[PDB]
């Protein structure tokens, strides 16, 4: 008579002017806010 | 009669002018937040 | 007759001016805030 | 006159009987190999 | 006069009887390999 | 009959003007706030 | 005349019977390998 | 008749001009302010 | 006329038997092996 | 006229039978092996 309960929490997220908002597991690529060349 | 409970808790973020929020399971690439040249 | 209960606590996270806000399992690669080259 | 050049590496990855291959950048859920109850 | 290369590498995954093979930005459903209940 | 309780406690963080706030398990990489060549 | 170079170099893994291979950058979840109740 | 009762504690950090606010686990890449040549 | 040159080293990792193998930035959930009640 | 150059190593590890194996930047959830209870 087992019983399993699982509840990820409460989340709440106020962001402004945040460029990258979110997770990333891999990241092998290239993540620039700004690129100026010449 | 064995009882599992897991909460993962409550979580508030409030951010402003932040370039990366977030979590990075692995990270090989680049972030750069500004790349000049020449 | 046993219980398991666990609990993520409570995080509040205020930031302001965050270049990366966040936890890296592991970090290979380059954060870099600015690049200047030439 | 700037020369960037990023190079993320050579990964080679031999792996047999893993549950979980991979990098999680946020875990709030629940990742169980065997779930028994009753 | 500026030059930008990126490269994101050689990757090679050799993998065997691995329930989940790959990367996960954010988790918070449930993973699991195997349930059983009453 | 044993009882297992866990908790991780209140976390609470105000931070401005933080190149990097986080929690690095391994790192490899390079984490430079400005760089200047040339 | 600046030049940036950046390697993230060469990773070989080889593994075998490995529950939770990977990198983690935040972890509020449940992670058990095996759960039996009642 | 056992009990196993935990608690982290409360966290409390006010953290303003950090470079970097966090811990690290193991580190063996470069963690530099501020880069300068030529 | 600066140069600047990053690499992350040669990794070899031979792993047989082990739960977990990886890189955790921040840790605030529960990592068991085995859980046995009732 | 400067020239930065980092060399993060080599690094060899041969693991068997290890619960954990890996670094962790900060901890505050549960680590255990194995848990009984009732």
């Amino acid at each position: 008579d087992a019983e399993f309960r699982h509840d990820s929490g409460y989340e709440v997220h106020h962001q402004k002017l945040v460029f990258f908002a979110g997770d990333v597991g891999s990241n092998k690529g290239a993540i620039i806010g700004l690129m100026v060349g010449g």
